[PDB]
């Protein structure tokens, strides 16, 4: 204990107690602690702790700023050495070499291990969370000065290693196993972008290109974008850019499906529209794009659409069953969805919405801090829980599809803007009022509306042309 530095010269060597660090229930699992005690354990002298390092660096922004973290780990690194013993003081003032038995042991067993673990944190930080340094150039400048002024022979390996990663990540900012299938076309010709629409593009190719787009959006989301509900906080655009792209696509696609349905006023044409969206669902199913399946389900369950009982009546029984089964994936807390996801073979796109729901429940169901003996301790178990949910996301992020990109169709779906200049709440009110117009509530009769589509409504089907 007293081999470690005193509190007046070093902040990371206070003894553990119930009022600064708590454990759960082998390396021990940290339940809670002060940021200082978290940093101490993040760079503990007795052993490496890769699980804690990973979980810490994913979740630390919910209790500590990047700049503050960098200051703390540098402070941890700057360990003062103990004074020479009385015999060695006498040796030094006589011009001789001191024994320095404890000093040498302390360097070997405490200073050197801790410093190596600070550099390990730096390496993991730049490798797996380089976006911190991209968003804050001053933070990177601080890291490079720190790493550049480290001195040592054991240390230089780690320095070069860390510098190696920093350069790859800067250079990044400046495939296909088999042959993919033929790109399917229906009414719209290749290049004639002005005619691209729900019924004119081939439903297979709609599902394929949306799956490519959604796969890409799924794979770009970093775990830290979900932590501490930061995508709902005021800094959402900087902290959760990829997450917000995913959410906005889902909103635009879902609301586009609804718009296509309710703005098709002719009953028989609207049946064709609903039927084509179910075919797009079928192809999402074939591709294991569960995100896409549940986007269609979401549109079909929306207030404006779900009430359109005259439309659904004409949908063939086989398509009815496909849509009904898709809904049932969501019943009993996504029981059948989860059973489906663990059974299928790659590639897939998981339903992203369920992670957000479960993370929000975890964030709202657990406190930010714990209290022991009148002192606040950061609730790290809360963060680990959230990190475990983000871990589930990550395990499906390296599943590329063997499908050819079609740049014009991709762009059409990237540029979907069903709301126009309207806000969402007012737009869904408009969709609902449209639904009341096309199929009035039960006492009123059902009026007829003229056709809007000049081209054939017959679907080309969902079986691919080899
Ligand atoms: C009654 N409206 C039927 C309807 C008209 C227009 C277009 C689509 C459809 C359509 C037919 S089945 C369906 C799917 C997506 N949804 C559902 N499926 C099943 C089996 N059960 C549900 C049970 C629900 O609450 C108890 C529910 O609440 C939203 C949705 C369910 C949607």
């Amino acid at each position: 204990q007293m081999r470690l530095p005193s509190a007046d010269v070093y902040r990371f060597a206070e003894p553990d107690s119930e009022e600064n660090i708590i454990f759960e229930e082998g390396i021990p699992i940290i339940k809670a602690g002060t940021v200082i005690k978290l940093i101490e354990r993040l760079t503990y002298h007795m052993y490496a702790d890769p699980n804690f390092v990973r979980t810490f660096l994913t979740t630390y922004r919910s209790f500590c700023k990047p700049q503050e973290l960098l200051s703390l780990i540098i402070e941890r690194f700057e360990i003062p050495e103990p004074e020479p013993t009385e015999a060695d003081r006498i040796a030094i003032e006589n011009g001789d070499q001191p024994l320095s038995a404890e000093l040498k042991r302390f360097r070997k067993e405490y200073i050197q291990p801790v410093q190596l673990r600070v550099l390990n944190v730096c390496r993991h930080w730049v490798e797996h969370h380089f976006y911190d340094f991209e968003r804050d150039a001053y933070l990177l400048q601080r890291m490079e000065e720190f790493i550049g002024t480290v001195r040592g022979k054991a240390m230089k390996k780690w320095v070069e290693s860390i510098t190696k990663i920093i350069q790859r990540k800067k250079i990044a900012r400046d495939t296909f196993q088999s042959s993919p299938p033929t790109v399917e076309w229906h009414i719209s010709r290749p290049g004639h972008i002005e005619t691209f629409d729900l019924l004119t593009l081939h439903p297979i190719e709609i599902a394929r290109q949306l799956t490519l787009l959604e796969s890409d959006l799924y794979r770009a989301v970093q775990p830290s974008e979900l932590v501490g509900s930061v995508w709902t906080k005021e800094d959402k655009e900087i902290n959760s850019p990829n997450l917000l792209k995913m959410i906005r696509h889902t909103t635009n696609l879902t609301l586009w499906f609804e718009k296509c349905i309710v703005e098709t006023e002719n009953l028989e044409e609207r049946v064709a529209v609903v039927s084509r969206i179910i075919e797009i669902l079928q192809v999402f199913q074939e591709l294991n794009n569960f995100n896409g399946v549940l986007e269609v389900v979401s549109a079909m369950n929306s207030s404006p659409v779900y009430r359109l009982d005259h439309t659904f009546e004409q949908i063939p029984s086989r398509q009815k069953k496909i849509l009904e089964e898709a809904h049932e994936l969501s019943e009993d807390h996504y029981k059948k969805y989860l059973a489906k996801l663990r059974s299928i073979n790659p590639p897939c796109v998981p339903f992203f919405g369920i992670y957000l729901t479960n993370i929000l429940k975890t964030e709202e169901g657990n406190p930010e801090v714990l209290k022991r003996h009148g002192k606040e301790l950061i609730n790290f178990s809360k963060r680990r829980k959230v990190a475990e949910i983000t871990g589930e996301i990550q395990q499906y992020q390296n599943q590329p599809y063997c499908l050819r990109v079609e740049s014009d169709i991709k762009r059409f779906f990237e540029n979907l803007n069903p709301m126009g200049n309207s806000m969402e709440k007012e737009f869904t009110d408009y969709l609902f009022n449209k639904s009341l117009e096309i199929e009035p509530r039960n006492p009123k009769p059902l009026p007829r509306f003229p056709k809007k589509y000049s081209y054939p409504l017959k679907s080309p089907g969902v079986r691919p042309s080899n």
